């Protein structure tokens, strides 16, 4: 009968075949280029990756003839799904030919931003001399010229070619038979003829949408909050119920602002919690983190990592002379290899990266035995949300305080919880509404909702009223905030981070449902409890074998998006803020402004 799928397994254990040597070898070069960087690394990594790119561009053809209507299975439909896809091939050699020059144009001079200093005997450039400027400051001046300076040269030359790149995404959209960029973008989350076990391309913006309602109280009662504490930074710019400069936005994103500390502490007369010296009088090494980690997985499950760890992977930099990559990462060589990278020191932060370093690469291991082209996450935001709720529970006082970095004796107050709770906050869930409506903003831009002229300065009107930041002085159509971001040239997408944050909450929850823990959401403990580990294991054997729709609700309990476990994390904070709101105007008032009276 020679049904093709027959004949389209045969191509697929050639692929996998071929496959997993290619990335095998060029991962093992990916290794040596990360640890050496030289002039011979470089060139045989560019041959490994056009090789093994034009190779998959091959084999994406070959996958043409081969319908996807032919396979019934849905995770076998998945993997011809994935392969199937080409690119920008689909356009005239023109197009195609002038995307590749375009985005060589935003890889070079991109990356050459510069400023100029007022005074010339100082000059900094973003790394990492204004880097500090903008986030380690305490003044008005310095952070008002370095947002003149950096914005006034960027936006001139990156603005027109945004425009084009934009309508030739649209139109390699087109070609892929999708209505426009957004639908090019929100094909990730699209499940037919699963049945009711489905999302929609259209529900996960109305869904996003309906949850930020309900974050609107708990955050206008924080941003009113942090605002009574501001007006004692700036009292001559800013009114108490104005909205803050965006050359007072903590940095250049507004994505962190860590370095304030200082500044906006409630009580400064509480130390937080730094038991860094502990360990120095008890000569823990980094090494020692990771056995007393396995403690946790052992009580969950989770074995160590394997023998190639402990001897290829190197725990610090080396100090040969080579220069190395010192950001952790995260590395699936594949074939049972697998090497593990970070200048990792004797710091808490690093005490929590070495767990999400460790615990991110055991969802490799989870989904290690499905094939090769099923050997991924559920999504974009489920493997990334797997590691942080990791170090949710090396953080617990339970934990330190038997293992040994608190000391048997040890008693929390809920004082010194509260800093806890600013700390995470403000370093994942304060930019959730930026993310959000920054995201939306971007839908809008894609959806065609802002006209093409306003494309810039509707990023500004709009953040009047909802937003609720107030630019310091207008500009006109030929400057593009977005390019003060790296990230934007290179097509990175933002929900991404949205996705993973939600889907971390609520493994959490389900995790602390599963624990049994009782009372507030915070005090939460999953050590020793080998039971929750077991139903962990029903959701990391799964990987990329089944939806993330279903792979979430074989955790939690549900297939929907949920914020309430939010709110009950936060609950406290709100039964103690909403008081607050007696003595202060509510939101950002947009009457008065500092540029126009
Ligand atoms: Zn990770």
């Amino acid at each position: 009968q020679s049904t093709t799928e027959e004949q389209a397994k045969t191509f697929l254990l050639k692929f996998d075949h071929d496959a997993e040597d290619l990335s095998y070898q060029s991962s093992l070069a990916s290794w040596n280029y990360n640890t050496n960087i030289t002039d011979e690394n470089v060139q045989k990594m560019n041959e490994a990756r056009a090789k093994w790119s034009a190779f998959y561009e091959e084999q994406s053809k070959a996958a043409k003839m081969f319908s996807l209507e032919e396979i019934q299975d849905l995770t076998l439909k998945r993997q011809l799904q994935a392969l199937q896809q080409s690119g920008t091939s689909a356009l005239s050699a023109d197009k195609s030919k002038r995307l590749n020059t375009i985005l060589n144009t935003m890889s070079t001079i991109y990356s050459s931003g510069k400023v100029l200093d007022p005074n010339t005997q100082e000059c900094l450039v973003l790394e990492p001399g204004l880097d500090d400027i903008m986030e380690n400051s305490q003044d008005y001046s310095r952070r008002l010229w370095a947002w003149e300076g950096w914005r006034a040269e960027v936006g001139k030359q990156l603005r027109p070619l945004y425009e084009e790149y934009v309508v030739l995404e649209n139109e390699m959209a087109r070609a892929n038979n999708y209505e426009d960029y957004g639908d090019y973008w929100r094909g990730d989350y699209e499940v037919t003829g699963a049945g009711d076990y489905d999302y929609s391309r259209d529900q996960l913006i109305t869904d996003v949408e309906r949850t930020f309602a309900e974050i609107k109280p708990l955050y206008e009662q924080l941003h009113a909050y942090v605002r009574t504490k501001l007006m004692d930074a700036y009292p001559s710019h800013i009114s108490p119920t104005g909205c803050l400069p965006a050359h007072l936005l903590g940095d250049m994103w507004g994505r962190f602002w860590t370095n304030l500390y200082p500044l906006t502490v409630p009580f400064g007369q509480k130390p937080s919690i730094d038991v860094t010296r502990e360990m120095e009088n008890q000569s823990w090494d980094t090494k020692r983190i990771f056995k007393e980690a396995e403690k946790f997985f052992v009580s969950i499950g989770l074995p160590n990592m394997t023998q190639g760890f402990w001897d290829n992977s190197m725990l610090t930099e080396p100090g040969d002379g080579r220069k190395v990559v010192c950001h952790p990462t995260a590395w699936d060589l594949g074939k049972g290899d697998f090497r593990i990278k970070m200048c990792t020191k004797v710091t808490m932060d690093d005490f929590l990266t070495a767990h999400h370093e460790m615990g991110h690469i055991q969802y490799d291991m989870a989904y290690a035995t499905q094939p090769y082209l099923l050997r991924n996450g559920a999504n974009e935001g489920f493997h990334e949300a797997v590691g942080e709720i990791m170090s949710l529970s090396a953080a617990t006082p339970h934990y330190l305080k038997a293992l040994g970095l608190l000391p048997p004796d040890f008693y929390e107050d809920s004082e010194t919880e509260i800093n806890f709770l600013l700390k995470q906050a403000l370093t994942i869930v304060g930019t959730l509404p930026f993310t959000y409506m920054l995201e939306k903003w971007r839908w809008m831009v894609f959806k065609g909702k802002i006209p093409k002229e306003q494309w810039m300065q509707k990023w500004w009107e709009m953040k009047r009223e909802i937003v609720g930041v107030v630019e310091p002085l207008p500009h006109d159509e030929t400057y593009c905030d977005p390019a003060c971001l790296f990230h934007v040239a290179e097509d990175y997408s933002f929900i991404r981070y949205y996705t993973r944050t939600i889907y971390q909450f609520q493994f959490h929850e389900a995790l602390c449902q599963t624990a049994k823990h009782e009372g507030p959401l915070y005090k939460c403990d999953i050590s020793n409890s080998t039971d929750a580990g077991q139903r962990l294991l029903q959701m990391l054997n799964l990987g990329k074998s089944e939806p993330w729709t279903l792979a979430l609700e074989r955790i939690v309990g549900a297939k929907t998006m949920d914020v309430k476990p939010l709110l009950n994390y936060f609950e406290p904070l709100l039964t103690w803020l909403k008081d607050q709101n007696g003595n202060s105007f509510v939101g950002w008032s947009t009457d008065w402004t500092p540029y126009s009276e």
